[PDB]
């Protein structure tokens, strides 16, 4: 019922591999994650600084997903680590948007 | 039998968070918050796959840890306004590949 | 003879604000303001130079929007931006 | 001695020029303002040197600008007029 962390990623593999353009290279996706994090940042100072949150928020999750699964990452394990440590033109841009 | 599902990983989140008398981040501070981690994630792969020099370090779990704070960071963010990041996930997915 | 100064550049900037007579924004609100020009440049940056083209603006213009935050910034916290260059441009040439 | 936009750009342009690699590529360099706008998002979430954390976001929007020949000044007028008009 409830979708597992890695079938996010699959599906998000899924969706890009359809291009058959790979995912975007690391500096270019930093770019695009400092960009949503920038369209994120201007609803949050909109609605608390003077659905379009939930949607600023799933697009620097996507981002985030397309970086693990482009650096073979899996989320959840790296979830799991961040969380133990608490305890103690050559533009394919065809393919995001 | 089973993997982690993402409204666990918010829950598993919360449940940490709400060991702490202070709860959560306002979104203005949390959103600082993000930012900060989000540049160590960009220090460590302008150093890995950028141009700042290879580390001499062997390769290790570190661009894990980089991506798992930023992951960590934005659920905070989400718990906080009782978002679901599974359902946030839907929309990207329908506004997308319609 | 007549290039603008750091010093003023916060100075012109200083008297734009005083007009509105809100005062600046709050350290955490411009920060905000700030990665978001930011990601507003990165988003030209990825188009003009990346592999991701934009949607629905000058090069230039979206360094000046950052620069013009950075400034405001600056200038709420009664920073001298030129003093900070040199501290910094002291940092790589000092110590060797 | 009282420095000028102009000044200071060239100053960082010296700097950046007794190495062979010069400035970044436009991705990489993207990336290292994102690095030092972190540090500073740290300072301004512990606090509210800050002048050092604020010199380093100025130093590295320096060199993006002088490796796309692009005008500080000429940009912060672009700006300006913009606010002015309308
Ligand atoms: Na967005
Ligand atoms: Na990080
Ligand atoms: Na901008
Ligand atoms: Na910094």
């Amino acid at each position: 019922s409830d979708k597992t962390m890695k079938d996010i990623q699959a599906e998000v593999d899924r969706y890009i591999g359809q291009f058959k353009e790979g995912y975007f290279s690391p500096l270019a996706m930093m770019a695009r994650l400092t960009e949503e994090l920038g369209e994120l940042a201007r609803e949050v100072n909109h609605r608390y600084g003077e659905k379009s949150m939930e949607e600023e928020i799933g697009d620097v999750l996507f981002v985030l997903v397309c970086l693990a699964n482009s650096l073979d990452i899996s989320l959840e394990e790296a979830h799991d680590r961040v969380m133990h440590k608490f305890n103690t033109r050559k533009e394919e841009g065809k393919l995001e948007h």
